[PDB]
């Protein structure tokens, strides 16, 4: 069988692909997370996908507030995609000091790296 | 000058990564969600993160579900870890077939593979 | 001769309770479950613990169903903590399941996907 | 819509069939175990089945008070047909087993092997 | 003049054995026990039989029971099949300290033994 | 560990022997039935003893019975020890045709198997 | 014209190969199993084949049988993997003397062929 | 030692040909297949068999598919007994071009082996 | 007067080694683990041992978490037995890049260890 | 390929090196523990190791014994830490002669010596 | 196309043999040492043949130990067939031989007696 | 009684280790081919040593195969410091080579080359 191999530790995925193919099986395609796995299946249509149950659905204002527990000096910089302003601004909020902007433009990048040390 | 480096799209952090080495820095990690830098931060204890706003959240079932959207005779295997029952019965219930059991016996799993198949 | 009782039957309890107090012995307390019985035996420190083990069970039920008629429709009944079941009846071929204590919408709900 | 409702408790039967009769199913009959399942289905044939499982076990119990007490003294309560559990529990450390129905003579006969 | 010779002592079967060979006669099998003969009748359909009056009669738990007379701390484990565990049980009662389960899997066998020792 | 293995069936006795020697212990003797292992270990003295759940119970008239059930014309002889002619007499009312007496003179036995065929 | 001729009994194969041969055909091989007709076809290229739908296949429990029964006193070995210990339990009763593991250790087959001879 | 080695797969066979030959046995022949055994066993009379206890067995359908496979032009005629016709069928729609019952004619067995040409 | 030496700290068999020297006895030998002291006791046959009661010794995951803090590029292959998967598993989460499987087939390590390169 | 063997057992090192060389590669070196393979992996840097993930720990008390076993008139001092004195005693009960605790005077140490020779 | 794979390490011949194949190859033979390489040439007439021989002999060996030391003690161990190069042997120097398969109780009578 | 066991074959050496162990025996050491029992004989002064060298060469075959067919394609398989002996087999009529370990890649290009 055709088999698309979803979970977020790259080394189970090897780990699962190498049983599989022991046994006879063609891992097509694998992924990392919940909507790699819906596109890659998508495209591959493949007979049988095998995926972990625990998929990754930490948001970045969540990672934020957790690092800034483990570290209250953390220095992090968020880049922002257009729409998602209100996360950003939620995200600097909990303690994140700057953004960037996709693209990047180097030059912008590095004044904003310097500025946040 | 130490930089964890956090975002779902590979080829975002390869570009960052450029940029961060190029002007003096070094990255000495990579994350592609948020559980996983959050981990990453305590282990490596950075001096800067950069981090996408968008951090994958879609859970198991509802790839599940979006999957069985796609195609209703889709063939979809779990694997559990001890604890998250309660998320593979409702992933069972939203159409997955069956479930493998961590730490992976080749035997078992591929007789799990087979009655699925 | 001091003795802890654990049995799910109350009646049962009361039974050998009765022949253990007739034949001289103290029956210090009573649980109807592991659970409770470890936590009484911790506080109690019995001499003696009696201990009725309660066991077809769901599993091959719904596996014998699905022999005698592959199209079988089963939904499974489950609380909190017995999820690990309810998985297993759900690989042996049941169909959903409902969640007590029963909200009578969400009953109704998973019996009309089912059918 | 003819159901066939399985579950130890009867009052948790008689909520189940006032949903379901409700919602405008019929309860066309009921069982408490498994084994009274499988026959009720062969004769009735229902549309749907609805089956609560029933699940710490004795042998965790067990296994739980030998840890908290490796003198402790268990006498487990069979009935016919339970003896692989028996076996079990013996093995996880219980000291020996009384049987169902109770014979006095014989309770005591044994609670006085153990002591 | 096909004969199933019968008797618990191996010795007494050879002297039993000779004496018919001797006279013509071909032992086709041997027991050493009441069911054995049994089985070995229906499977040889010998024209004649010889059987010592007296065949093993005592069971397992009888045997553990002596056995636990001799020596109080002996270490016994028990073989069962399907359908005996009624008289497992009762030689666990008797003294027995465990069990092993037929067909035989080397690792578990190996495990009852050290956790019995 | 010094083992003693009891089994009715030599094969059995032979793949656990193969088990228990293979990790490390020492099969110190063999018994086929109840008796003969109460006897040995007196004797053996073993850390350790396996035992089949089932040991040989059938008797020698049970067995007689059983053999004529499949067969109605089989021939048995019985071999008797002094003191069991009670078990003898209802062996021949089960339907043996005869008996032989230890110790065996051979001419004797032979005039008695001529008898029966 | 050239003719692959496919069945388990010879006798069936000996027929079909005469009136061939009478009719003009050269029988350029035969087979009396599944594989050994598919091997054959791929090195003799007929240019027809005839061929049995149902070829009984003897296991090695029936081929130890069938060995007993030539010659009781055959001392054969059985090669398992791990997980057939039924399948060995039953070979052994049948009369096997023995049984070696793969993967090999050539150490353990020349231990395990010493015991048995 | 004189040894017939059985086992289905060559390398197999190759891999405990050289133990036992590098321990000073003798190889004196192979078998592919339980028949093949007994009768290698009749011939050789060798002092020990070695012999895997699974044997697995293609039927007449799939080396009809795996022929069909080799050469999509291959002419294949099932030649069968009564009772089979599930199976027949199936192996005319898998590429077979003929079918005759056995007990047959030898006029018909060749207008059928005409007709297929 | 002929000396050997056993700790596991280099340090302090340095130290024992002078003040031993300087009171005018040969250090024959050193070991840091019990297994070497052993051997070295074996084979020179000294006069006198000195021996730190407590050898700590590094396991198989510990030393690949080593080897990946020394080389982050490091390539390890886990050799394993069945019934480790635990320890595989989590040996591969520490860094390793896969495993073989004792006993040995020689196919299979080379399979893997051009799958690892 | 340049490959470390990591095994405590020598026979499977010779088996795994024998493989490896065989396919091409070279063994550039050997380790029975794992302090040895990060001492080795540093040296030679190789691109590859092979690991046995489970490596056996004889403890300071099985050394004496062992060292007792070879030879009962062995003079064993345990030069220990505080803290240890049960196992002290232990090894003492075993035969060891002698003890000093860590951190010592050098005289006291050859005060030690010259009592237990 | 049709190739001959000749290599004494039989893993070494299924690794050449699966990359032959998976290329198109046919592999139609196999060999593990340069004679048989040669009869199956003969028979097969290959297109194409891989060859791998792995080749100091036991006589050579026997001549310098007995060299190092005159008063060394050797013993051959032999399968039948043989017997040409164990002559040989004991002539170089070797004192005596054991023929496999070994029985123990033989190779450590022939060890008493060499010894 | 200190014994140097010479064997190309691991397995061999192993069975005979134990044998001569269980007699009372010290195997000293072991060596899997001739040049290395001389080294080792020099090194480990054993009072005795058991050898089982086994040794047609692939020049031979090559040449062989040469004779039977002017026209035979013929690659060696080769690892690093064989060299010489390549180069005469190419002389002989060997048409190439291939380096282990394998490339699959490098050994269909060379198959190519050569057919």
């Amino acid at each position: 069988a055709r088999v698309l191999v979803v979970d977020d530790a790259a080394f189970m995925r090897m780990l699962l692909k190498k049983i599989l193919t022991q046994a006879g099986h063609e891992v097509v395609g694998e992924a990392s997370n919940g909507k790699e796995a819906v596109e890659k299946y998508k495209q591959l249509k493949p007979d049988l996908v095998t995926m972990d149950i625990v998929m990754p659905e930490m948001d970045g204002i969540t990672a934020v507030k957790e690092i800034m527990k483990i570290d209250p000096n953390a220095k992090i910089i968020m880049i922002t995609a257009v729409g998602q302003e209100a996360k950003v601004m939620e995200a600097l909020k909990s303690g994140a000091k700057g953004y960037i902007v996709k693209p990047f433009q180097a030059q912008k990048v590095i004044e904003e790296v310097n500025r946040v040390l």
